[PDB]
């Protein structure tokens, strides 16, 4: 439970060094992607700047513009992901998952029921900057019902603070999410998205124990996570969240992993914004909640360049 991601800052670090070599792979007609992956990912998101910051210096040229112009499909994408300030990468997804009747709520969720509230505070800030509108006012305008309520509840990032767990108010919330969910939630539903919203932590996470005290199920076995709507597959993810953040991002790779086709977006996103927070983790619920490693499935499920360089992030 201690968080540590796979990307570390380079050791005898050259931002003048490391641009050359990007140069080199690109100039003049020719291929050299394994030079690129190999020096991108094992830079820190912060080192990938220097260089970037000194290519500009040393050419008078725009790092990620060539990047874009010399590399194609989804080994592109990994690559302009990884190239995304971290302070500006979930703030980015938002921003882009936004789209109108098109929105993706799946990336909507994940971001918002998966970051701590002093990284929420953050992407809200960023949105507002890089950005002309609000995040909050974004969601309002793209999402409806419950469902944009209860994001606009977790954006807020005014959790209660961690406390002595109230024994007596687990049994009340813990009875209270029970009726809700013998509804199929979807009865007084402002009543529980206060309660999923607004309490600490440490004290959902007893709220939870004390659900499989009252009832026989556990809270995630209540939501089915096929047939579910936006609202229903945000009370999972929150509960996942509040359970564990490694544990429920581990599971969304998985997934991402098994279909017709292999979510690239998902497995770019998930493995990029974690690689210096808590990829580590992640792995390892990985390894534990699916009996096979993390490395295991990338190799079976992707290929090219494209492959080589999420193993690199992976370890």
């Amino acid at each position: 439970q201690v968080l540590r991601g796979t990307v570390t800052d380079f050791p005898g670090f050259d931002e003048r060094a490391d641009a050359e070599t990007l140069r080199k792979a690109m100039k003049g007609l020719g291929t050299d992607e394994e030079s690129i992956l190999t020096l991108l990912t094992s830079r820190s998101n912060a080192q990938r700047q220097e260089i970037s910051a000194a290519f500009k210096t040393l050419f008078g040229r725009d790092l990620l513009d060539d990047l874009k112009s010399e590399l194609t499909g989804k080994f592109e994408k990994l690559i302009v992901a990884l190239m995304k300030p971290s302070r500006l990468y979930d703030a980015y997804e938002l921003k882009h998952a936004l789209k109108g009747a098109g929105t993706n709520e799946k990336v909507l969720t994940e971001i918002i029921a998966s970051r701590t509230p002093e990284e929420l505070r953050a992407i809200k800030q960023v949105y507002e900057e890089e950005y002309g509108s609000s995040l909050e006012d974004d969601v309002v305008g793209d999402t409806s019902g419950y469902y944009q309520r209860m994001l606009v509840v977790l954006l807020q990032a005014n959790r209660d603070p961690d406390a002595g767990i109230d024994e007596a108010q687990v049994e009340q919330d813990a009875q209270a999410l029970f009726q809700a969910g013998e509804l199929k939630w979807g009865t007084d539903e402002e009543k529980f998205i206060t309660i999923f919203g607004t309490r600490s932590v440490s004290h959902l996470r007893k709220v939870f124990d004390k659900y499989m005290t009252i009832s026989g199920f556990q809270i995630e076995e209540t939501i089915d996570r096929e047939t579910s709507g936006n609202l229903e597959q945000l009370l999972l993810a929150v509960v996942k969240s509040i359970r564990s953040i490694p544990a429920y991002l581990a599971e969304t790779l998985y997934y991402a992993m098994k279909g017709a086709g292999t979510d690239d977006h998902t497995l770019i996103r998930v493995m990029v914004s974690r690689s210096e927070i808590d990829l580590f983790n992640i792995r390892k619920e990985f390894r534990k909640n699916f009996a096979t490693s993390l490395y295991s499935m990338i190799k079976g499920d992707t290929s090219g360049d494209y492959k080589k360089a999420l193993l690199l992030l992976c370890g």
